[PDB]
């Protein structure tokens, strides 16, 4: 609410109701609603928001307030307590790959984006958050506690900019401000397209009739594409290594170049598409270059849809899976396919999921030269690494043979993203993850954890002997209600990562129920789902069920050994297989003639 940075460029589309491929918006999908799900829209509310003041304050913005009579602990100081450790041993996941934590992020980003109320260009009021810590309007900055190391090299305070909220419309009577996704709701691979039609058409190769994505015309991975740079200036890829100076590169997803394996993941699925539409110009030479365009954007947005649910969902949900995802019965247009504000941060679970350092391998995935092992932090916004330092493969052989993090209750999140975070904006590796998504949980009017236990059925501890009982954890439950008071009170993100994990699965009873109603309206909600009738032929159907991570890595790297289930942990040569074995995508369903 009170409009300083609302709104986003929602376009007014006319619908296509004959289409058979996706908007690039999302619109047009529910064919009765055709906004449900779109970019620019508001997150849907699965309970009402919960403000200091019930329109627009974060809890904790007013000193004197509070919440059910409680003071709300500073968020730097639940990360102190709470979410930091020291020893990196032992903390890694035994049976999960790398590659585990990776797909997670991707998912992540094609579903929602809430960006940061853009203040403008040219502002002395980052330099009142930054400099000075003052709250006021969108900078709700992050205040260090007593002690605080930082306190001591940094300053007072993180700056933090409140999330981007829908603009109040001409009633202009008192609604509770809702935050915006920038993103379609839909699975729909809008991270490689774009979810504006505008950067959609940009990222394109118009050149050529040919359907494909624009490459990187500078630099080569052995002849193999790179993403376009974004020249846009100044740039934090630049920023970290002036010297090499390797701007960001360009996707559907502005996220893309936070991190070296996630920029990877990207560069892998743009190669895909192109791959996707020169074997599509070899079946079909009279295809144009839309239909080549839409028809490999179509396929590659299946291949995330059943990779996700195939593969990730059942080893994140474990023996919960079949309780929120049962078989697909056929596409519900009464279904709302909108990603939910609790749901951006009840994904928010990878974050416990990514370990300290990164690994470049050689080919009998041995390191790759002298400093194969980096610290995860020096490879925030680094794109020179990839560049000017072998490629992907190295990467993606790491991504293989290394394994994720593991969510401990002792070992939270690893010190390279709770102290030396990079923003894009600012100049510091300095910030901590884990304060701002607690500061961000309060920005988005985050009910608390009680709130959704008793959404989810789930019981609601009152006490610290219920919350023991609860976490299995007799320190955590007491650390916990020291900074809280009552669990009544205990942020979302906190509150459902510190919740032992389920049966064969890597999140809590509370999150398992989140996920798992948020990827069950995804799938039925969504009229382009590739197992909705008519959306593919059978024939085609059959070859998609063959899809999979280690094929798309044979076919988009110089790769020629991968294990054929890449989400689990998996050791070379054991369990490593030759490119050959690996079943391959076939084509042959979209061959296309007029006899
Ligand atoms: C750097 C960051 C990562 C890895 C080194 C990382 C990783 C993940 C995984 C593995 C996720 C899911 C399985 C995941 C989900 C979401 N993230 Fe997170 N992430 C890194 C950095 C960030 C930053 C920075 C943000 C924004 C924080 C803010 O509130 O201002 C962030 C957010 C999220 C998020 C909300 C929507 C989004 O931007 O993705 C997730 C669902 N991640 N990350
Ligand atoms: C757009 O597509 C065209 C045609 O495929 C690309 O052009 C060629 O690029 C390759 C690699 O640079 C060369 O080996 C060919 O000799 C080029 N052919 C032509 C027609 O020039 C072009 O580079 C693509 N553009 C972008 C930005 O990806
Ligand atoms: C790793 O997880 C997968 C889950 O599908 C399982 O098949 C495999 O046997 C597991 N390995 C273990 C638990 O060591
Ligand atoms: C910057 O990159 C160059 C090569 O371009 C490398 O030799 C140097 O170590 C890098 N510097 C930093 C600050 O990482
Ligand atoms: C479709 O959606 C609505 C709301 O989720 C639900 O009441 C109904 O049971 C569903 N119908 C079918 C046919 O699955
Ligand atoms: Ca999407
Ligand atoms: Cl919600
Ligand atoms: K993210
Ligand atoms: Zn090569
Ligand atoms: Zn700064």
């Amino acid at each position: 609410s009170w409009e300083v940075g609302c709104g986003a460029p929602v376009p007014l589309v006319k619908c296509d109701e004959n289409s058979p491929y996706r908007t690039i918006t999302g619109d047009c999908n529910n064919r009765r609603s055709p906004a449900l799900g779109a970019a620019n829209r508001a997150l849907a509310r699965w309970l009402p928001a919960e403000y200091e003041d019930g329109l627009a304050l974060p809890f904790g913005w007013t000193q004197r307030k509070t919440r059910n009579g409680f003071r709300v602990p500073l968020a730097r100081e639940v990360s102190n307590k709470i979410v930091g450790y020291l020893d990196e041993e032992g903390v890694l996941d035994q049976n999960r790959s790398l590659l585990f934590m990776q797909w997670g992020q991707i998912v992540d980003h094609d579903l929602d984006f809430a960006p940061e109320t853009e203040l403008g260009s040219n502002e002395h009021s980052k330099t009142q958050c930054e400099e000075y810590c003052i709250q006021g309007d969108n900078c709700f900055p992050i205040m260090f506690p007593k002690n605080d190391p930082k306190l001591k090299t940094q300053g007072k305070c993180m700056p933090f900019f409140r999330a981007g909220f829908v603009c109040p419309t001409p009633p202009y009577q008192s609604l509770a401000r809702e935050q915006i996704n920038a993103v379609t709701s839909f699975l729909d691979a809008s991270l490689v397209y774009g979810s504006e039609p505008s950067l959609a058409s940009r990222l394109r190769n118009l050149s050529s009739p040919l359907g494909l994505m624009a490459v990187n015309q500078e630099a080569w991975d052995h002849g193999l594409a790179y993403l376009p740079f974004n020249n846009k200036k100044p740039s934090p890829c630049e920023f970290i290594n002036t010297t090499a100076r390797v701007p960001c590169f360009l996707a559907g997803d502005f996220r893309a170049s936070e991190q070296i394996l996630l920029a990877t993941a990207h560069t892998l699925l743009l190669r895909e598409h192109n791959r996707l539409a020169r074997e599509l110009k070899k079946l079909n030479p009279h295809w144009n270059g839309e239909k080549l365009y839409q028809e490999a954007r179509k396929i590659l947005g299946a291949f995330i849809q059943i990779i996700t649910f195939r593969d990730y969902l059942p080893i994140v949900l474990g023996s919960e899976m079949q309780k929120w995802i049962p078989p697909y019965q056929g596409y519900n247009n009464s279904v709302d396919p909108r990603i939910s504000n609790v749901f951006t941060f009840a994904f928010r679970f990878g974050h416990m999921e990514v370990p300290s350092t990164v690994s470049r391998l050689d080919e009998n995935y041995q390191p790759w030269g002298p400093e194969a092992e980096l610290p995860l932090h020096t490879l925030f916004f680094n794109t020179w690494r990839i560049i000017k330092d072998g490629g992907i493969d190295p990467l993606v052989r790491g991504l293989l043979a290394k394994k994720s993090k593991l969510m401990n209750q002792d070992k939270m999140v690893t010190s390279e993203l709770r102290n030396k975070l990079f923003q894009p904006t600012h100049k510091i590796h300095g910030f901590d993850l884990a304060a701002i998504n607690l500061q961000r949980c309060r920005d988005h009017g985050m009910p608390g954890y009680n709130s959704w236990r008793g959404f989810c059925g789930l019981s609601q501890p009152k006490t610290l002997k219920g919350l023991q009982t609860v976490l299995k954890n007799k320190i955590l439950a007491k650390k916990l209600m020291d900074l809280y008071k009552t669990p009544d009170n205990i942020d979302i993100w906190i509150g459902g990562n510190a919740e032992p994990m389920v049966e064969r699965g890597r999140v809590g009873p509370l999150l398992a129920c989140l996920l798992g109603r948020q990827f069950q309206q995804i799938r039925d909600g969504d009229r382009f789902w590739w197992e909705n009738p008519g959306v593919f032929t059978e024939k085609q159907r059959d070859s998609l069920q063959k899809v999979s991570f280690s094929r798309l890595i044979c076919d988009n790297t110089h790769i020629t050994k991968v294990p054929l289930h890449a989400f689990q942990a998996n050791n070379y040569p054991h369990d490593f297989v030759d490119c050959s074995t690996v079943d391959k995508l076939d084509l042959s369903p979209w061959a296309s003639r007029e006899n």
